[PDB]
């Protein structure tokens, strides 16, 4: 029996989600936080959600956890807040940031194969990404002063805007597309076959084990390259 | 940077059970067998003598000269390392790399070890006590026929082992992307530590251990007594006709 209900919360600036098909739609505003879910009787009887250290759990009850399996009909969460710096979702789950999103410190983590996008602008002075996983990370409209990324697995970080400083560390596979984003230094390890693009402007540093690639648009002023096996660091038109 | 000017050299090798290899386009050939140890490098000129092949206490490394380490700066046209030896412990490559065990393999322990992105595979028979995969990157590791007590598969990256045989008990651990075929390995306990994403296939006898943090998914053939697992995110074990 699919209802939906309204889940009482004190404010918080984290969400942590680990869900069996939870669909996240997420927006900052300046009213007084909401949470609303839209699922089956058995999830909101093995499901929790609270708030703890300013935290925003979405998670089975511990005593359901030895079990799970749940595969619902929907579970659709519609959440908002004042302020949002950490981001951490794990499982099957989709997360909607369906507004403009704003933080002097944000860090986005992904472990498994969700997804995780910002459909509008997003706007940081540091913003750290995470994946563990096959997942994604689109966000078209990014703009930050710096921006560290982390990947493992054969996951994607599809970026558009502008970043000062972009560090980038990939272990596997992972590609990250982000020639429409206007990035002043990237600075770049790949082991593996991932593959990275870019629009560098002034500088970049790129270190390869492995036959991934990293393909740069811009002319940036200073280039530091190093590669052990096949792989190739270029500059593209 | 390869010239070009493919040369092939004969390289004198004493006694080696160790085979650590270092570059990039690299196509390495093993065998095991009841002969002199041997060693046949085939590449451009120019890199062949920014190489070194040297035995050190029973292990064969092929790598750059430390005067050459500014960076794999060179890219050969080819280069193919043909190489035998009585005994094989253990095989090292870092970069890039298509592994060949083209003989059946024998040893009591053994260790698979790729770094960077490239493949090992044993073409044939392969029996131990013990073996042990690593990889590291973006590397694959398929060995239809593996026969040993034990078999510990660690990945880092995105990897995939392709695994047929039979085998005691399986232990694998993934970081970041993992991917496991092993129906046609018959396995008496499976174990396995996901953290991120891992998709795993094999034929169960006994039991089933899973621990996973982020998504996974356990498919298996056979009918085990004995299945427990522990979820953080997405986890699930299924059986498969």
């Amino acid at each position: 029996n699919i209802t939906t209900e309204n889940i009482p919360v004190s404010e918080y600036d984290c969400l942590e989600l680990e869900g069996g098909g939870m669909v996240v739609n997420y927006t900052q505003s300046d009213a007084p936080e909401g949470l609303e879910i839209k699922t089956d009787r058995n999830i909101f009887e093995k499901y929790e959600f609270n708030v703890e250290n300013h935290k925003l759990k979405i998670r089975p009850k511990k005593e359901f956890r030895k079990h799970t399996n749940f595969r619902p009909t929907e579970f659709m969460v519609t959440a908002n807040s004042r302020n949002l710096k950490k981001l951490a979702a794990a499982g099957s789950t989709h997360v909607n940031i369906n507004s403009p999103l704003q933080a002097e410190e944000f860090e986005a983590g992904l472990a498994g194969s969700g997804i995780i996008q910002f459909h509008d602008t997003a706007s940081f002075t540091n913003l750290k990404i995470e994946i563990a996983g096959s997942g994604d990370f689109v966000g078209h409209k990014v703009y930050c002063e710096e921006l560290n990324g982390d990947m493992a697995g054969s996951n994607t970080i599809v970026l558009g805007g502008t970043v000062g400083i972009a560090e980038f560390s990939i272990a596997g596979s992972g590609t990250v597309r982000a020639f429409d984003c206007t990035m002043d230094e990237l600075e770049c390890k790949i082991a593996g076959s991932g593959d990275i693009e870019a629009f560098v402007v002034n500088k970049i540093k790129a270190e390869i084990a492995g036959s991934g690639s990293v393909k740069y648009k811009g002319d940036p002023q200073d280039i530091q390259k190093k590669v052990m096996g096949s792989g190739k660091i270029e500059k593209v038109e």
